[PDB]
């Protein structure tokens, strides 16, 4: 029958940050070039803007410390008002024998009266090909890394409010 | 005057393992292809031998989960009798604006009466060029990752003696 087939696999994780939405958002989205290497000094070597002004359509690049390469982030949505940010990664994303078309990363930070904010993180894996095999470890890996970056930045900013 | 100049920067870390030298060594060196992905399921996707039989001269490759590339390990010394292992990495190793010729990784596991063994880890950074600038974070990074792999494997093997 020869159908066109695609899988979109969504993983969602939340946690409560002590840092306010606005500060966490500014740290990652506006000051990432400075803060990513300060928050993860032994993993992220450099974060820079390759193309664009910071909004939708911007291409950023993270360079990792040591023999772990580098990756471009293709910015898709930037919503300061609602502390929402989305970007895609297109290269070097095959998960074992499962090719992918893209991985999409999205967060939305929601102010909460008790603490700082609720950090709502999503990763979406878009599959290439006619079938699908993704283990729990690989699906969890993307969302753990992504939320891990956010937690590192939160922790840094709480310890050094000077940024 | 035009001298030939090279830096060799050595970082050394030790800790006491509960697992015996022989088992930790076998796990990493002989059964790495199986154990590395079990010990670090969300970071190391695959560990395979590309060339050789496992001894000196063998080339192994680690593939990392997600957009973090892959790296070849060029095996230099394999000493089962003394639980010693050395390998080099040659590619993708520039540390910021400091090019490197190679990074060498070495461990020696020494049986200890109280616990299992003393894990003696070393990383050596060989610099390319006429001057040198390496921050504490980058020097610490290599040895933390390396010792981190060993600790992950130790922990896995203690929880699953079936390997
Ligand atoms: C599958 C997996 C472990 C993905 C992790 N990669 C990433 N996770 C979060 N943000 C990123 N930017 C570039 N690469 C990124
Ligand atoms: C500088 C740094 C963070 C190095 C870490 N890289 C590695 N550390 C330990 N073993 C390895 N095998 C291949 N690459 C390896
Ligand atoms: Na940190
Ligand atoms: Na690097
Ligand atoms: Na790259
Ligand atoms: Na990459
Ligand atoms: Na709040
Ligand atoms: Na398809
Ligand atoms: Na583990
Ligand atoms: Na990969
Ligand atoms: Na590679
Ligand atoms: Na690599
Ligand atoms: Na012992
Ligand atoms: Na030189």
């Amino acid at each position: 029958i020869d159908p066109f087939t695609m899988g979109v696999i969504t993983s969602e994780s939340e946690y409560v940050s002590s840092l306010s939405a606005e500060k966490l958002y500014r740290g990652i989205v506006e000051d990432g070039n400075i803060i990513y290497p300060k928050a993860l000094p032994r993993f992220i070597e450099k974060a820079e803007t390759l193309e664009g002004d910071g909004g939708p359509g911007t291409i950023k690049k993270l360079t990792f410390v040591g023999d772990f390469g580098s990756t471009k982030q293709h910015i898709d949505m930037v919503d300061r008002e609602n502390c929402a940010y989305t970007y895609s990664v297109y290269e070097g994303i095959a998960l074992s024998d499962q090719p992918l078309e893209k991985i999409v990363f999205e967060f939305k930070l929601v102010p909460t009266p008790e603490e700082g904010c609720i950090v709502k993180s999503t990763t979406k894996y878009y599959t290439k090909g006619d079938d699908i095999e993704l283990s729990k470890d690989y699906l969890e890996a993307g969302i753990e890394r992504f939320e891990g970056f956010t937690k590192a930045v939160e922790s840094f900013l709480l310890a050094n409010p000077d940024y």
